[PDB]
């Protein structure tokens, strides 16, 4: 008759009596736990069992024997399959990896387009509300200020107020530079008057031509500035911004 | 015009001035300067007190030549000082502090009295008016929270339910690990039956009592048994007579 699923027609109406098997054991064992309990006593002992149990414990070792030599041999033909099918699954999963794109783009869209949806109002609902907290900073800092400025001074010494000249004992030294400082200040004193005596004579030579030896060095340096120099001196500048 | 002179060091970008200036006129200025120097007094006095500056840079490095080399000796003693000082500076200090402690009282009462005088009413508006800011937050823990919650599923997974069954191209593993346990668990399940049929029989050798105690419990296990052949097929021979 009929294959696994499609031809289910009358395979099976006489199915539901195969549960009536299991079911109606419990319709009847209810009447039949009554009469075993009625006779319960014995003459047993704790000796006769240990013949049975000693043999029955032997009857683990014997058929463990060959079964132990079985599910070893059996699982290399899984692992030898596995270590060759290793190369097949690495191309099998690739043939699923790239086709999925529509799904992981829809998940990207359900994460990225629905990330900005929350932040786009929240940026403004923080900025427009934080003006009441800009006033919590702007009208806090300067009214601290007015006591904080005296709390920088109030607050620093008596200015070590002396009632007599002899209320420090102190001394001044520093010969470490002060001696070399006097020599660098006394070589300097002779330098700034040697480099004045030749200059004072070079100065006071020229109390007339001084305005016009200067002009003789302007005269032809002028006339070209309005002619040859004009395109050069129309730029003046450039500049900042790398070339 | 534009900004006349140079913001920064600049060998490189000033080429846009240096080319065009030299091309038209930054040539001839040097030869009109040559004729400004060779005309009047004067061509001797650009030299006569130039090498007095050359020999001042020489006389600096050759005076600060034997006062280079021969000089960080006359001064060490001042800081052979300082290491003794900043280890013996004791005797000011444990006499200094004691009397000024008396005005340090009437300055904690400048610094801290005038602080809480502001710092209570500095926050007496916005400790109460924090409950304005909580309507800009507690009513916003829905778009910050209640659907950032639902994003725990939108990450993993925004359920892969299809709008029609015709969707996934799917097929079984099927081979290796599953057949390997179905055969060497299979035949071991059959010997678990044999070791049950053996080991559970060994115990009835030392059963008893009472002679009525056995023949009550037959019928529920024997009637479930009797209907079990209902299977039909409708073939009646099964081909596995393990059926
Ligand atoms: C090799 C191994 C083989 C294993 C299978 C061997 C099985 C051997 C036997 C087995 C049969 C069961 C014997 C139970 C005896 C209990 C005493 C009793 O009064 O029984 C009775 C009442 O019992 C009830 O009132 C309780 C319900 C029945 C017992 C169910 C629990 C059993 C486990 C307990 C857990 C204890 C836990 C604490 C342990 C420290 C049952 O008998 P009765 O029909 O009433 O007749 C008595 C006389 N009368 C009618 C005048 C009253
Ligand atoms: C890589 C190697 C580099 C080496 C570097 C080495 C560096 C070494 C460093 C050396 C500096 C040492 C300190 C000197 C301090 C002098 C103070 C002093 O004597 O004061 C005197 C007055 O004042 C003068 O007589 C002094 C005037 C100083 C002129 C300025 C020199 C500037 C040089 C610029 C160079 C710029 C740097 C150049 C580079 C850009 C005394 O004061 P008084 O007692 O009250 O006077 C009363 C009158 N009475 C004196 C007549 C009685
Ligand atoms: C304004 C900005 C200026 C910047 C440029 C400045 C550049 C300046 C300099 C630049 C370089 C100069 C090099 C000179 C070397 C001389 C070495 C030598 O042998 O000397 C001697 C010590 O020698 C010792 O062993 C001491 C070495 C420690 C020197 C550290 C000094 C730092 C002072 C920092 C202070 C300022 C801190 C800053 C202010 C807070 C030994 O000499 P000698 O063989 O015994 O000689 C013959 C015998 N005789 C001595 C009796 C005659
Ligand atoms: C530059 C960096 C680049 C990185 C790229 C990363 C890529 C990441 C991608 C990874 C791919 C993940 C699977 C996505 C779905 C595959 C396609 C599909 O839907 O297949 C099928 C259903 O789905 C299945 O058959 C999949 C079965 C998954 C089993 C559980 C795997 C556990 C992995 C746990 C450990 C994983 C560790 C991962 C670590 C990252 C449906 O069939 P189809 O094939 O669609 O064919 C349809 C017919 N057609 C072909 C004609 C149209
Ligand atoms: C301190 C307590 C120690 C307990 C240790 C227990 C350890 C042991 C575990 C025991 C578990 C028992 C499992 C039995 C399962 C049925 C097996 C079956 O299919 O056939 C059997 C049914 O016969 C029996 O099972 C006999 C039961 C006798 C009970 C005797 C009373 C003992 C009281 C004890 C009170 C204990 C209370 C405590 C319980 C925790 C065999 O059939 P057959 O009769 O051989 O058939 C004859 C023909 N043939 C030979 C051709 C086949
Ligand atoms: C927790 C740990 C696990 C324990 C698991 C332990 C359980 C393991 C499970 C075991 C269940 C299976 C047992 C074997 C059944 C064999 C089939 C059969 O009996 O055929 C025989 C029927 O002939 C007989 O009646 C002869 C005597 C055997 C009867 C066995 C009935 C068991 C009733 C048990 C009641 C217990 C109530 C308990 C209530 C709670 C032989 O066929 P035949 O020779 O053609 O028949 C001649 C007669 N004719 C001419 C009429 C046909
Ligand atoms: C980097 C920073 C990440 C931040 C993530 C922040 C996540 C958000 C944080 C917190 C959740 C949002 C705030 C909830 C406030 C309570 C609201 C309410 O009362 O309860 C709510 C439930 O609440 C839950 O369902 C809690 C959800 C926790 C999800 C954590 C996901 C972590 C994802 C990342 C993991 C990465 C792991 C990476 C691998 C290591 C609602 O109650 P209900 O009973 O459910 O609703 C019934 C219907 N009713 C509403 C009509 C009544
Ligand atoms: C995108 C899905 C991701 C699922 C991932 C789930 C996670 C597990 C990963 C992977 C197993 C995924 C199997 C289900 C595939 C989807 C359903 C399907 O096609 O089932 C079918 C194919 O059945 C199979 O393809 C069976 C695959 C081999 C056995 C299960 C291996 C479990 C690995 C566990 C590894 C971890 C254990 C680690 C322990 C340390 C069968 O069912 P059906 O379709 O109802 O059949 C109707 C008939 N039809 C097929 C003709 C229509
Ligand atoms: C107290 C609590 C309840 C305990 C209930 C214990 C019940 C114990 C019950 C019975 C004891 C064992 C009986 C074994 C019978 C073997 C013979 C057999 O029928 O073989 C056949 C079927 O083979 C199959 O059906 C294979 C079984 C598949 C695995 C099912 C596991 C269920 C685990 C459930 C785990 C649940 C627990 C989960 C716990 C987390 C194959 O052989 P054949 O091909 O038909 O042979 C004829 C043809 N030939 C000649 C060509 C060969
Ligand atoms: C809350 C749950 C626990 C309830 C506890 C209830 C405890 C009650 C338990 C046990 C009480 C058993 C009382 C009857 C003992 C009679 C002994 C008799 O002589 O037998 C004879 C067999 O013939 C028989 O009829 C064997 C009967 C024992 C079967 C018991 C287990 C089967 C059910 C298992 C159901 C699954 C259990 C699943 C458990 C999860 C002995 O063999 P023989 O061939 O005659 O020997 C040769 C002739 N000669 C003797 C003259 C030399
Ligand atoms: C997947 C769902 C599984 C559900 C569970 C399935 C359970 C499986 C159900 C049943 C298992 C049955 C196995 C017994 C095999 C016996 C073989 C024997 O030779 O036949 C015997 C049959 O009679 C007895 O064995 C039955 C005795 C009935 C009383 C039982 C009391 C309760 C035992 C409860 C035990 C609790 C212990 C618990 C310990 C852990 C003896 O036959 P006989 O009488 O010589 O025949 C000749 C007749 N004449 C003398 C009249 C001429
Ligand atoms: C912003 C930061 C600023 C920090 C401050 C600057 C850094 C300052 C810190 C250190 C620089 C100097 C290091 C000196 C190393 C000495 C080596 C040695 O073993 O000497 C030892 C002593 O010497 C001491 O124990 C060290 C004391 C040095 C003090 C500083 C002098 C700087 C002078 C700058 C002067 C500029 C002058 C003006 C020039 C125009 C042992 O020597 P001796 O045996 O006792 O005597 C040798 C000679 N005799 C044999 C002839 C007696």
């Amino acid at each position: 008759d009929e294959p696994p699923q499609s031809p289910w027609d009358r395979v099976k109406d006489l199915a539901t009596v195969y549960v009536d098997v299991l079911k109606d054991s419990g319709r009847d064992y209810v009447s039949q736990f009554e009469g075993s309990a009625l006779g319960k006593q014995l003459n047993l002992k704790l000796l006769d069992n240990w013949d049975s149990v000693t043999s029955t414990f032997s009857k683990l070792r014997e058929q463990l024997g060959p079964v132990t030599q079985e599910f070893w041999d059996n699982l290399e033909k899984e692992t030898e399959g596995l270590r060759q099918e290793m190369s097949k699954d690495l191309e099998e999963v690739k043939a699923k990896v790239q086709p999925y794109l529509d799904d992981f783009q829809k998940k990207w869209q359900e994460e990225m387009e629905l990330y900005r949806q929350k932040v786009e109002p929240l940026r403004a609902e923080l900025q427009e509300g934080a003006r009441q907290k800009l006033h919590e900073l702007q009208e806090k800092l300067s009214p601290l200020g007015e006591e904080m400025r005296d709390r920088a001074r109030a607050h620093v010494d008596a200015l070590r107020t002396h009632l007599a000249p002899y209320s420090d004992e102190l001394r001044q030294r520093l010969a470490a530079r002060l001696e070399a400082l006097k020599e660098n200040g006394g070589a300097r004193l002779a330098e700034y008057h040697a480099k004045a005596t030749e200059h004072l004579s070079t100065l006071s030579e020229k109390a007339k031509p001084a305005l016009e030896d200067l002009r003789q060095g302007l005269l032809p340096v002028l006339e070209s500035f309005k002619v040859s120099f004009l395109s050069a001196l129309e730029e003046y500048t450039k500049k900042l911004n790398t070339q």
